């Protein structure tokens, strides 16, 4: 209950969704005070990596009203990763209704206002079942738990270096576009190399030719021009379709007036930006202050101070998902 | 009980092996009747993909004894799918006294010499405990059940088909070379496809430009040139290093007295090769009658028969196998 200390590391909830795949069909679902998992040997979600998960947040508001955010786009995004790997779709609503019941039921582990903490939900899908070849499930398990996580950046927005690598977290036409177990093992390896020499995590660059950015290892990437006119981030078919990156492009050009292009980024032209960051749910924009290619660290703006548009996009997306700014019809439901 | 008509897929069978790593180190292991596994909910075996696995026989030879085959290659290739995804290491040690404790136990399933049965092995080891981060898990479990089973592709060396495909298993610098879950889970969708098609599987072409065979996604590719003379299989960083195919390799030079190759197959030089076919644990040598790129389908040999030179290699490493052929040294452990 300490939220003040309160990192990003597992805590036992209360209660957790549960939900079972047979015979063509989901059941109701229930909730459970479990929280093992118990899967045959054989399962596809241990041998054949058949397993895609989501992760969003409910945050309580000033007025005391809690807001979860923009659950109807996980909610489209894991059908995505489920149809990749053959795996039974969930509705929006029987998604975002698992979410609200865990968070109703949790209600007591979510962060009050004031102490930067949220509730962090962590729905997936697995297969299970007797097997042994390579192939579809013919069972599934979705699944949705809670833990509560306390300020990311406890001292605020704060910069931090990436390191690009040779290895690749996804193929070209691979899975990277889907949240699947597969694209984060491979990135095991390659992120504990950049941490053993202090950075942060690693910047990919693209399976193909390794020449333009791709995404960081557990957010997307954007940049902002050197003039601050412009808001870019990468367009590819391998990369993970961040709904904070979504959310950003659209704010960038809706609330912050500014040019907004989904396009190549390549790592010879990083001058071309006075600042970059990383965006995703846990971090919620993590300010990049340099990355290092190779011989050369290029710093954008500053290796201990976010950027000015930075600090607007991060400092507007975050208001809204605490109430505190306006948000956009559409995103934010009241639990 | 009904050998004759055992295909792959999974029968319980009574005793399976399992060890659990914390705190640094594994414990010995034990055997144990239950068959279901039992971890934390964020267990990074089931949200980031942290498993590999092995697959590896036990055979009833005609004088009553047990072969297993090279199970030293499975231990030391399952220490390198390990080490990708910072996961510990076992020792052929405890590897191989694992799957001696379970063929053992379970003797009664070793389908009986007469009958082209065998004892699917299928040591794996997963990622377990608390945790909701990207990151490497703080338990781990290495389990090792088996199987009866027959024919993966079909039997008695019949020739089946397989087809191109744009998608990709693995990434030009990714985990292509481990045997862990992710490669499978990316292999599901277009190995669905190709099924539907009527084909066996799908033959993977180097990601970065889809020029060269890579392998079928369960098995090796090699290819006897139109002489028949050399047995060529293509050198990848991205495939797996099939046992299988580099026990053909070695049959190929020193029993069959044929040249060998390891290098580039392009896929449209197709007609210098007289055979075809894939190789590996399940599929033992599955002969390829042809393949499909794109509207062009190539016929090696035959679509119901297999080469002459498949044949002898089929007949030396399965006579191994089964203790009708006297065993290169260090090749099959008496169980
Ligand atoms: C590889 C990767 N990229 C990007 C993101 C960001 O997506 P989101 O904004 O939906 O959390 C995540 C999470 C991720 O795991
Ligand atoms: C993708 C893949 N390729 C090849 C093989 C063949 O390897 P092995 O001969 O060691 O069984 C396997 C098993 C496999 O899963
Ligand atoms: N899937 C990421 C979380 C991404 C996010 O914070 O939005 C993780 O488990 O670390
Ligand atoms: N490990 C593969 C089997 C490989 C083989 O058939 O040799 C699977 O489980 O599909």
């Amino acid at each position: 209950i300490d939220w003040s200390t309160l990192g990003f590391s597992y805590i036992r909830t209360d209660l957790r969704y549960l939900a079972h795949w047979k015979d063509g069909e989901w059941d109701a679902g229930t909730l459970t005070e479990d929280n093992q998992i118990h899967l045959a040997e054989g399962s596809t979600a241990l041998h054949y990596g058949q397993q895609c998960f989501e992760g969003l947040k409910a945050y309580r508001c000033a007025d005391g009203s809690i807001n979860l955010f923009r659950p109807d786009q996980n909610a489209a995004r894991m059908r995505m990763s489920c149809r990749r790997l053959l795996m039974p779709e969930l509705s929006d609503e029987q998604f975002i209704d698992a979410c609200l019941q865990v968070v109703r039921a949790n209600e007591h582990f979510l962060p009050p206002y004031g102490t930067g903490g949220s509730l962090y939900l962590r729905p997936f899908v697995i297969g299970v079942g007797d097997n042994i070849g390579v192939r579809t499930a013919p069972e599934f398990i979705f699944s949705v738990f809670c833990v509560p996580v306390g300020p990311y950046f406890k001292g605020g927005l704060t910069p931090t270096n990436f390191i690009t690598s040779d290895y690749d977290r996804a193929a070209p036409h691979g899975t990277g576009a889907a949240k699947v177990g597969g694209n984060y093992a491979a990135s095991l390896l390659p992120g504990y190399e950049a941490k053993k020499r202090d950075f942060a995590d690693v910047i990919y660059l693209d399976p193909a030719t390794h020449t333009t950015i791709e995404e960081a290892g557990a957010a997307n990437f954007f940049a902002i021009t050197q003039d601050g006119q412009k808001f870019v981030t990468p367009q590819s078919p391998s990369i993970l379709p961040s709904i904070t990156k979504y959310s950003l492009l659209w704010l960038a050009e809706h609330r912050l007036g500014l040019e907004v292009e989904e396009g190549d980024i390549r790592i010879d032209e990083l001058g071309k930006f006075s600042e970059a960051g990383a965006c995703g749910t846990a971090a919620v924009i993590t300010p990049i202050g340099g990355i290092q290619h190779g011989d050369d660290f290029h710093v954008f703006y500053s290796e201990s101070e976010p950027g000015p548009v930075t600090r607007r996009l991060y400092d507007e997306l975050v208001g809204i998902q605490y109430g505190d700014k306006e948000a956009p019809e559409g995103w934010i439901v009241k639990v």
